RNA sequence: ACGGAAACUUAAAACCGUGUUGCACUGCAACCCGGAAUUCUUGCACGUCG
């Protein structure tokens, strides 16, 4: 059926009366693909620092921000019905890939080193 | 029988022919459909044997 009807209940301690609730979730094995693109991020600045191209050292900071972005996200939620247990996810098979660009060989394999640190 | 009396300033001819209101321009940048609710409280596998 691809989507459960997971129930719930309310109990008010004035009278212990039952009030139901239904929280339809995803199936807990539903795997999704997951893509995102980074870039060499060449600045279009309002600020006076005109044509400030990020080099690899500014790039390699961001993969830790990719790491600690999703490392806590695996630990934390995604969805609603907050703080009752829904949405423990596990990001798997993370890989960066120079789709288009002139990235050097040494860099990209070290950019995946942050991706396994989660 | 007045230097008198008669007479068109008249006939035709195109202000026409060549010519783009055209070329450069992201309806774009930022935001979680997110927060708090017990599937619960009453309930014995048993009456029945000349």
């Amino acid at each position: 059926t691809l989507t459960e009807v997971k129930f719930e209940n309310a109990i008010n301690r004035v009278t212990a009366k039952a009030n139901p609730r239904q929280m339809e979730r995803v199936i807990p094995g539903s795997e999704f693909a997951f893509s995102l693109v980074y870039e060499v991020s060449f600045g279009t600045p309002d600020e006076e620092q005109k044509a400030s191209l990020p080099s690899s050292d500014e790039i390699i900071e961001d993969f830790n921000a990719i790491a600690r972005g999703l490392k806590l996200l695996e630990l934390d939620y995604l969805g609603g019905s907050g703080t009752r247990g829904y949405g423990q996810v596990k990001f798997s098979d993370l890989k960066a890939r120079a789709a288009v660009g002139t990235l050097d060989r040494s860099l990209l394999e070290m950019l995946n080193h942050e991706l396994a640190a989660v």
